[PDB]
C-alpha cells in the first residue's frame, strides 16, 4: 500500500538540466531509503542515488556523482534529483525506489517500486 508519486521526466537535449521528484505515501516508518534506480530497455536495472528522508546521508553511483544531487523534504515525504549536464548515456526510465533500510534499498530485491519515469537525452 506504499505509493511512489514520480514527476519530472522528459526528453531534453545533451548539456542539459531535468529534475525529477518522488513522493511516497503510504508508508508506516518516519525515516527510509528513498531515490532511483535506473534501466535502459532490454537491460537491468541499476542504482543511481539515494538519501535517508529525514536525514542527510546519500549515495550515488560512479557515472553519475559528478553531475547529479539528492535532496528530501522530510514534510513532503519527497527526493529531488537534480540531474546536470546530461549525457546521451543516461538515457533510461528513472523508477523511484524505497526501501526502509538503506543497505537492503541498495540490492533492489525487497523494494517498493515506482512505475518509472523516462528520460530520454537527445542529440
Amino acid at each position: 500500500q506504499v505509493k511512489l508519486e514520480e514527476s519530472g521526466g522528459g526528453s531534453v537535449q545533451a548539456g542539459g538540466s531535468l529534475r525529477l521528484s518522488c513522493a511516497a505515501s503510504g508508508h508506516t516508518y518516519s525515516t527510509y531509503c528513498m531515490g532511483w534506480f535506473r534501466q535502459v530497455p532490454g537491460k537491468e536495472r541499476e542504482g543511481v542515488a539515494r538519501i535517508n528522508v529525514g536525514g542527510s546521508s546519500t549515495w550515488y553511483a560512479d557515472s553519475v556523482r559528478d553531475r547529479f544531487t539528492i535532496s528530501q523534504d522530510n514534510a513532503k515525504n519527497t527526493v529531488y534529483l537534480q540531474m546536470n549536464s546530461l549525457k546521451l548515456e543516461d538515457t533510461a526510465i528513472y523508477y523511484c525506489t524505497l526501501h526502509r533500510f538503506c543497505n537492503t534499498w541498495s540490492l533492489g530485491t525487497l523494494n517498493v517500486w515506482g512505475q518509472g519515469t523516462q528520460v530520454t537525452v537527445s542529440s
